[PDB]
């Protein structure tokens, strides 16, 4: 699963070349092209010289139910306005 | 970073299967099953969640990565 960046594209092992934990970012090199990326979804702490496989994904964060319920009316109005 | 391009929609947990370790969420009427391992903290039925999208990174063994990269390079030389 972790091999697939998305369903029809193989992740390329990428070397970690910089780590900035105070700014939650890491720089990776993928076949020589460098990209700085947010490190919020790294699955364990990383260091220079580690190799990673990367995929677009997500994690689920809880939100207070009352805040969710109050905000949802605005989300529905947006959908109504833009569909 | 690209999470900055969209607003996560509050989504209700509408089913929980602990034998499969999955949950179902509902986002304005549309339901999806998601792995429970993706919870950042304990969720229960009826809770609301917001996803955080981004690049998930899995560390792999350096030697495996380095040996495989010859094959990636070979594909690139051939296609691109």
């Amino acid at each position: 699963e972790n091999l697939y960046f998305q369903g029809m594209c193989l992740s390329i092992p990428s070397q970690v070349v910089a780590v900035d934990n105070e700014r939650q970012s890491v720089t990776v090199d993928t076949l020589g092209v460098r990209r700085d990326v947010s490190s919020h979804l790294m699955t364990e702490p990383l260091a220079i010289g580690d190799y990673v496989l990367i995929h677009i994904g997500f994690v689920m964060n809880k939100i207070d139910r009352n805040d969710a319920l109050q905000s949802l009316e605005l989300y529905q109005e947006i959908v109504s306005k833009l569909e």
